[PDB]
């Protein structure tokens, strides 16, 4: 909408600059200059809210993602393509990558497992076994994160040249 | 030490059951049924606390590695002693590598990031360099946690012949 919006995307700001734990309806009724009525009225459960929060994060890298359609392409060199989705969903201030991680946190956790889990690697998963087989997509898969980690938990910058090459040695024949 | 030990494992404790936010001197004191003054002899900050307590998971991992001193040797197949570590790390109930996240993640946010971060594929990947190549290495490292990531965001079991073909994929030659 734009009421429930501004509220999803304060407390996507209360989070990544206090984490899990610096997020209420309280908080988040503060960063968002709205009532907590307004805050409650969108969101029950905290869940509901940290929820819509990732599953936000979760639908701006699968936007990324259907940026490119050539990795559906079998003619396009899908070790590139995918060096480039990564280059992106990174290129910035990691933001909604230190979300799903830090989601991923919460998930594993919690029994909120599935949303932040899964939904992230699902499409892709899905799209990457239709492109492939399904050993190499859940290789792919595995990559993309930990290449991801690396790059926050070492802060280090993204070096595409080498993503490139390491996803292209777990693509076969 | 023993007094320090209980203390740390406690905060241990508090955390895979409570998070980041669940432990603090008074909720560590508590279940380790130990004064405060105990609790804060041997640690000052609550980071030395959080510090200490991942740093033991770091040395946890580290005697699943120096358990296979394989690894090293270049006769040995990489890839399956590569997957047996992890086997390893794993079987059980993942205790360790929900820390090393957890930590992961609290480290991600603070400038806290370097002790989880680093210290784990610092030594795993200072050796897979001298084992193969530096390129090659950063790999391993990455599908490693990837590997790890999803083996607990998806609640699934390890899969040991999954991981040595995924594994076998980024080793040369």
């Amino acid at each position: 909408p734009e009421r429930r919006q501004r509220i999803i995307d304060a407390a996507i700001r209360v989070v990544g600059q206090k984490g899990i734990a610096g997020l209420s309806h309280r908080t988040v009724a503060a960063e968002a200059d709205v009532p907590l009525g307004s805050t409650t009225y969108h969101f029950a459960t905290l869940d509901d809210l940290m929820v819509a929060a990732l599953r936000q994060a979760n639908e701006g890298f699968a936007r990324v993602v259907a940026a490119h359609p050539a990795l559906s392409d079998p003619e396009a060199d899908l070790s590139g393509e995918l060096a480039r989705v990564l280059g992106e969903w990174l290129g910035g201030d990691r933001t909604g990558v230190e979300l799903e991680y830090e989601l991923y946190l919460a998930a594993l956790r919690r029994p909120a497992l599935r949303p932040v889990a899964a939904e992230w690697a699902e499409g892709v998963g899905a799209l990457l076994a239709a492109r492939t087989d399904p050993t190499t997509a859940r290789a792919l898969v595995a990559v993309l994160d930990g290449i991801c980690l690396q790059v926050l938990l070492t802060d280090t910058p993204y070096d595409e040249e080498y993503a490139r090459e390491v996803l292209t040695r777990l693509i076969p024949v």
